């Protein structure tokens, strides 16, 4: 059949568009015929012209990242580095529009190299969930959270919720209650997969484990919000979300005279009076950084990692010191409790992205040591953020 | 040639050349020299981006771009463009546009259109910080911080001040109008030359940093909650019983249970600050990626409180509004420059500057994210009930 | 022990009465001769209930003014609770010296307070300044949509539509002088905060009547409108809330001194680069990891709760009361001289009113020349007090710093 | 005679230089009265007649003498099959009245139920290790199981309610926090659980030379300062309570309906408390309950600051969904009945007024936990009223 005989044949039908890829066979086809359809609906059909479409592997993408395709967005990839992190070198791909970005990164890199580099640790791993459960009565809730606190009944809980895949393995529970209600995190492991579907389906088997033990519980809803995804809260901050890591690098007083024209002390003035007394004055929870989330979102975009999660990713305490025999040198470090990330799954099954991922090393699942990949790209990325506070704090001082 | 030009838009002539001869020098660079090869780059025009919107290209990243709609908003309807790599955010979010068409539509107003920038001054005693704030509330001394703020743009115009003293430190937020732009140059440029006039009032006063973090952007800040940033809107819908029952799956009975105990008591014991609600940030993401504005901005712009209340004669019917008081959002400049997100812009009808009255196309982009938003909201608060 | 019908005295007798008629203990100073002998006998109605009879045995009541207190502070009166009362000072403030008293049962918090106004007074004394001043209450009301909310948010915005409100607002006192609006959105539901002055009062009676009759005057333009509750938590009353301490509440103080080396190193057994250390990593590193709001400080609620006891003031409002930003850096010639502050956005004081028309609050406020109403200039009295607590509250911060910083 | 002496001074040395306390306090009343502006502003400021004996060196110094608080009695408060009598130190017209109320309303309705979630005071420390990479060292050490024991031994020699439970760490580059988490028997716990924090800290230096102990509380307790870390976690006693009000006792007692109540809660607790920017102030009063309980029964009211923390959540029930449910959650009421101001004999008559004065002999910390459950229990009634009193308007 014809285009135009496709399109005759859904308007006149009823069939719901979208459908499009089970009723033909070629993937760009029905993305150039819901293109088609749409342009119709417009105030402006050919406001579509320049949306790229063509020459794009949609295979991956349908059913399985996206619905309703009606092409792409390009996102302009620039690339700051070498940034020397615990003794390798790193070259950062960042997706962005906003001019200077990456240049302002990449001056931040420069001086952390000609510093001797960064060093950076991996404090906690483990993404969670936290569903929401009702018991008729107050009393009930707190035999519950009892319960759930013994020995016995996590045993009997983390086999439930273990059961469900090889990488899932429950490390604890916080519980917290609100009257009847009661509140569950669940936190677990996810080898190097960002861990949300996994740790989900390990969470509903686990609470219909908890229900045969509390027939009375009702279970309100899989998420209560106490994970929490993608909106900010103070559980990320205090008791970490994903993966929480730390960086330092010590920049020698001439390299931050030269190279980010302005000086230790300077910058230390700006660093306690912006990022903690204003983070202060502004009513901040996490927010003890300058633009973590600037870098933070170009390599998610970049890297194939859900980009909503910059929410809380981007928590950050950002903090600086006087350093060296003259007290001349300039000590930075980035602590960063709720990197939400993964080398495997969503976004980084596109190639695009795991050229992205491969061009860091770390695409895809470590087979030897599973959870390392996700873990490096935690490194880089709070390594990469240090960078970029480096850099716009010194702009900041300088003027 | 591609060869001793190694031994670069500002040298060669192509603009794609000096990508490709700059993605050539960092292969040299990598662990896998061949990951680059997945890369897209070529096809694309350099020519926005090179000077305005990115360095040391190496090609583009592709984002799936999907549509939701129509989404029936102030009597008029729209298809919303959401760039996600997210299964089924697309598809959840269409059927809540859905639910909402068969409802009679949604309502939404602008409460107030504002960008900041929060700079931090110091005087040498907080008795001397303490008089520059009075002086900064009288009527004439912000008339003279207006009058050279606006001297910088013929859009920016400074509505008001909000001061607050640390010691001897002053925060002084900067809060303007900047037409259909998000305005963080235009602001900043602003900010500088009210900041030279103040301190031609009091050269005692030390600038140490134009912004201290109490604009407050891309951190989460109570400031933004509570104030606004950018533009606070809000928008509402009824979903009639029947529809709520055949298209969400779920009565509004259970929304509302789910509704109290997620997004305000959960969001509550959670500790959190301006996120009552369910994923208003998975929509501000999307919609930001695919139509140019600063997905960063996603953490403020995210803010959200979701409201859902049983209505009608039998009160079947479900009441629902979402209230964002910081979307921070423009359709001119940053990465809205760029075609292809102009095209976004255009599916919507509001790419560029509206000429006629500055703001409007922005206020109308603010608008349609916060009904996406509730789109969204209604759609996963139905799943979730429904289990 | 006389019949009932005959009872038209005796302390046995009565107790018959209020067990046979029923009548409730509250009744008691309303039917009995002396307020003193009305307690008493509520006492003993109160002692037979308990699993220990003899439980109120300590509680003292007698040879007390309980004439201030019926109708006006407390109900069910058993007796009162003596606190310790201490003196800390002088405290050199804008160059004036204070002697303030503090009840507290907390050890050696009157000596360190104390200590730390030594430190100020050999410093040269402290500086002082009211930034705003303006008692709150956020009322909310419900309009049917969401586009109606929007539709008074921004009646109330404009020029005209605040001069009625302000009108109505400013009738119900001579001292109700309505400042601003702040308002905020949720759907249908509008959430006004309603800001002014009230003279020496702390001023919650006088800014719930003002809001009540403003609310009333706003009704007539949309009388579609529901009034929900007087009170909707957005003042923020008794409760922590980022909006006090962005907006502020009440009395906004700010307050600094220069401690020179030497006192830093012989009154407060330390250095200035240690206290500095401390201050920046306790006190906003740790407040940060922590997830506080307003909580940049070591002690100041110790300070003010204290203070607040002492002169009447209500101790509930020590949560709001006690927001603080504690900042510290080398001054001075060679950077050895400690430079402090103490930032406190929202002191709800007053010097009229509640419990400060008991006499022996008003002892200690008379004790701080701040009794009563200022008759020369409204308002004074409780700026005064306001600054008296920012200022020891730095006292407090001081001392307590130099302690954790040089032991341990 | 009181002359001479004052000669003698021309210091805050008076108990120790002369005999009688009150005596000190008489001659340290004149001297003061003399820097006045208003030399008799201290007449009604009493001082006669009071155990100073138990206050001198213990609770308070410079002492001039004392203020009286009013004390009101609310009840009876029928909490878990018992009656209390709840003794409130205030000086805010009709608060007892109106807690009053509330605690009638429970009671024809069957009474409260309460229950201990959580028991444990804190103490969060700052120390300092060279490097990030040091601290984050000392992090994973006192994560494992045989580092944690070292410190718990530690921790737990210093003192016999010692029980070190969870520890709780946090790190800021190169400055870790840590917050110590431990029962105390029936006292509030500050002192004792900072003994065990310093002994704690010692044994933890010897296995890292290199630390820094920068400050015994780095603020990360947290202690009287408004924290989410007490909020999420808890600190001393988390608690709930809750109860279910008759639809004619809503409409009797309280005057106004199962359906405007829940209303209010919603709009005023949940969303007007949400869009204030609070955190942990879900509740409508809190603090004047607590704050009276705690005057009055020797409590260190400061510690309202976070002893107030509550969310108070309404819900309609019964067959008719005209009965209101009720509930009150406190997770860090920072409570005891030994030690501090519950030393002075006034304070133990209220607290003996309820029945938990001093230790429990039986079983240690079941007099501060059942005090706890009173004040949570008091805290509903007085939500109770005044939600009542501000939907009816
Ligand atoms: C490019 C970017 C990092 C930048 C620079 C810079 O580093 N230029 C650069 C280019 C090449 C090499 C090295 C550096 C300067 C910048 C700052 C000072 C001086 C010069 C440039 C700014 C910027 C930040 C706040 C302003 F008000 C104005 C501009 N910005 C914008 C950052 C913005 O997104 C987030 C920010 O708003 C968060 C905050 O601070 O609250
Ligand atoms: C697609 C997405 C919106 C979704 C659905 C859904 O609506 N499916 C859909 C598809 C087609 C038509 C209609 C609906 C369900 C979803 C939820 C319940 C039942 C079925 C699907 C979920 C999801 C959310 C939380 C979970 F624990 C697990 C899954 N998710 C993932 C949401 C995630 O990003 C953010 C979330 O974590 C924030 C939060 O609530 O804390
Ligand atoms: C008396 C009080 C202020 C005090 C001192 C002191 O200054 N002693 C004093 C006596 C005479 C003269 C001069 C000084 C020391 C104190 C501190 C260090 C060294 C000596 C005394 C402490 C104290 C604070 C935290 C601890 F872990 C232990 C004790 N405390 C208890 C304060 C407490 O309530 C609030 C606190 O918990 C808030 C915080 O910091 O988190
Ligand atoms: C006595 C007190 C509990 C009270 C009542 C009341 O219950 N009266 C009472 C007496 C006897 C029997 C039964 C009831 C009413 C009250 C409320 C409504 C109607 C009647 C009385 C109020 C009060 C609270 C906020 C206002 F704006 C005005 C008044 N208040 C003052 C409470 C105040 O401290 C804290 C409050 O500000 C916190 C908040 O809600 O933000
Ligand atoms: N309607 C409009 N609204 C805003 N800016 C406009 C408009 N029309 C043209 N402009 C131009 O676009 C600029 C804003 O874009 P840009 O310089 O990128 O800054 P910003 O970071 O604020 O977006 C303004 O300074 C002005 O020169
Ligand atoms: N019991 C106390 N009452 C009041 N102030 C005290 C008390 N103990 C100490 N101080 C305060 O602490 C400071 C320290 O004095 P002191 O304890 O005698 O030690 P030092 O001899 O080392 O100065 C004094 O300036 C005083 O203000
Ligand atoms: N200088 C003054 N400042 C404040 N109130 C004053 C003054 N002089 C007299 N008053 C009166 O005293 C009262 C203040 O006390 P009160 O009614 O208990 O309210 P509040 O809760 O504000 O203290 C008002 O009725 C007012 O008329
Ligand atoms: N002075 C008071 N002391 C104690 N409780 C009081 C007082 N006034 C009112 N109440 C409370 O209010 C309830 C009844 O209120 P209401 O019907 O207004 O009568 P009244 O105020 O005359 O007692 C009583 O059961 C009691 O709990
Ligand atoms: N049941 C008990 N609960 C608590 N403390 C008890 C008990 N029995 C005896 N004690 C003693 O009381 C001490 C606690 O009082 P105190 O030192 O004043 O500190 P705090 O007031 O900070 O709790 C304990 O160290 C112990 O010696």
């Amino acid at each position: 059949l014809s285009d135009a005989e496709i399109i005759q044949l859904v308007n006149a039908k009823h069939i719901p568009a979208y459908k499009l890829e089970t009723l033909i066979e070629t993937h760009e086809r029905g993305v150039s015929i819901r293109r088609q359809l749409l342009s119709k609906k417009l105030s402006e059909p050919s406001s579509l012209q320049y949306l790229p479409y063509r020459d794009y592997n949609y295979s991956l993408v349908m059913g399985a990242c996206c619905e309703n395709v009606i092409g792409y967005m390009p996102i302009p990839v620039g690339v700051a580095g070498p940034l020397c992190l615990d003794e390798k070198e790193f070259q950062v791909p960042m997706a962005t529009t906003e001019g200077c970005l990456v240049a302002s990164t990449n001056r931040g890199c420069r001086a952390i190299g000609l510093g001797g580099g960064a060093s950076s640790r991996v404090l906690a791993d483990g993404m969670t969930r936290g569903p929401v459960v009702r018991l008729p009565r107050a009393c009930d809730s707190a035999e519950v959270k009892a319960w759930l606190e013994t020995s016995e009944g996590f045993a009997v809980i983390k086999e439930a919720f273990d059961s469900t895949s090889r990488f899932a393995r429950l490390q604890k529970l916080h519980t917290s209650i609100a009257g009847r209600n009661l509140y569950i995190r669940f936190q677990s492991r996810s080898g190097d997969a960002m861990g949300m579907n996994m740790i989900s389906k390990g969470t509903e088997k686990a609470l219909s484990k908890l229900h045969e033990y509390f027939p009375e519980m009702q279970i309100l809803a899989v998420s209560g919000n106490y994970c929490t995804d993608k909106k900010p809260a103070a559980i990320n901050w205090i008791e970490g979300r994903g993966k929480s890591v730390v960086c330092e690098a010590v920049i020698p007083a001439k390299v931050v005279r030269e190279v980010l024209k302005t000086t230790t002390e300077a910058m230390i003035e700006v660093n306690i009076n912006k990022n903690l007394v204003g983070s202060a004055m502004a009513g901040s929870i996490g927010g003890y950084n300058a633009h973590a989330a600037n870098i933070v979102t170009a390599i998610y975009i970049a890297c194939g990692q859900d980009a909503a999660q910059n929410v809380g990713s981007s928590n950050c305490i950002t903090l600086m010191e006087a350093s060296g025999p003259t007290n001349e040198d300039l000590y930075i470090s980035c602590t960063m409790p709720s990197i939400e990330i993964g080398t495997v799954g969503g976004g980084t099954n596109l190639l695009p992205q795991q050229a992205c991922l491969q061009m860091l090393g770390v695409q895809g699942a470590c087979k030897d040591n599973p959870g390392e990949n996700a873990r490096q790209l935690a490194r880089i990325v709070c390594g990469t953020v240090m960078a970029g506070e480096l850099s716009l704090m010194a702009a900041l001082a300088a003027g």
